[PDB]
């Protein structure tokens, strides 16, 4: 509990009720799909843990060792904690976040009320706290996404998911991953470079202002970043797209995050701040 623990197969199965697929409302021990996984809830040392039971061979494989890598190079107060693995029987064992994902929070999933606007500026100020602190140490995420910023007890923001993370010049790969709703044009043509994370966080900021999911095929728009083209375009303003399930939501406040996405989600990637005045302008907002 000061060092990484190699788990048994057996001792995961255990205490996960044998990976019971169930959810935890029903009674079971399934917490949700994500990072070429399935995470449950389990129980070691009288103490709550995550286990990620992985589900081509060789490609899981290389992403539960990069997992393993990054976790133990990468330890931050805005990063999820490893806690241990398994290969015996892949499992990945990590600190439990009591409060699941910033997706399901603004999804107000299983009963939960909506998180305030003073706990949005909270999220986003410590997820580009983790960001910055994973660029400083020349790693691009990959996959930014509000489905994989995870909320601790104190609801302070934990990224997650560092399964397709690169350690580094702008460079390209023929495998293209992440999910296309947050990806900057660059990263969808097989580019790799941490301007595309910050994309990728501009589209998490506009999940955070409005609640809605980045994708939607009957909305109009079906994309969240197109709201951007319909403010620009004066059809809209950030007002008419501010989360109706928010008390608390400043005009003033809203707009300055509003003027951080959208500098964030500029198509010419070299135009975008880097994470450092992204951080910088979510500290001026408070
Ligand atoms: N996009 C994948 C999902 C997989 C499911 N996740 C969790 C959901 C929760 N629901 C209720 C209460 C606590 C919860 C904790 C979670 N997870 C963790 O505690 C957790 C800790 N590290 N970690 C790493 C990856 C996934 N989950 C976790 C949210 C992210």
């Amino acid at each position: 509990d000061t060092r990484f623990h190699s788990f048994s197969f057996y001792e995961l199965k255990n205490v996960t009720n044998n990976f019971d697929e169930r959810p935890i409302s029903v009674g079971g021990n399934k917490m949700g799909e994500g990072g070429f996984g399935v995470v449950y809830k389990g129980y070691v040392n009288n103490t709550t843990v995550a286990v990620k039971k992985l589900a081509t061979t060789e490609e899981l494989k290389q992403q539960f060792d990069q997992e393993i890598k990054v976790m133990a190079k990468c330890q931050h107060e805005n990063l999820v904690e490893l806690l241990g693995f398994s290969s015996d029987g892949l499992c990945l064992v990590y600190v439990y976040m009591p409060n699941g994902s910033l997706l399901d929070r603004l999804s107000c999933l299983d009963g939960t009320p909506p998180l305030s606007w003073h706990m949005r500026c909270k999220i986003a100020q410590g997820a580009a706290n983790g960001i910055n602190f994973l660029h400083e140490n020349h790693h691009i995420h990959r996959d930014i996404k509000s489905a994989n910023i995870l909320l601790d007890e104190a609801f302070t923001a934990k990224i997650s998911d560092f399964g397709l993370a690169r350690a580094s010049q702008t460079v390209m790969t023929s495998r293209i991953v992440g999910t296309t709703a947050y990806m900057a044009p660059e990263a969808l043509r097989g580019e790799i470079t941490p301007k595309s994370d910050i994309y990728s966080f501009g589209v998490v900021l506009l999940e955070i202002i409005t609640g809605l999911p980045a994708v939607d095929e009957h909305r109009e728009p079906q994309l969240l970043l197109d709201i951007k083209e319909e403010i620009e375009d004066e059809e809209k303003t950030i007002e008419d797209y501010i989360d109706k399930k928010m008390n608390d939501a400043d005009s003033t406040s809203v707009e300055a995050m509003y003027s951080v996405a959208s500098q964030c989600l500029h198509e010419k990637k070299n135009k975008r701040p880097d994470i450092k005045k992204v951080q910088q302008l979510l500290q001026e907002m408070t």
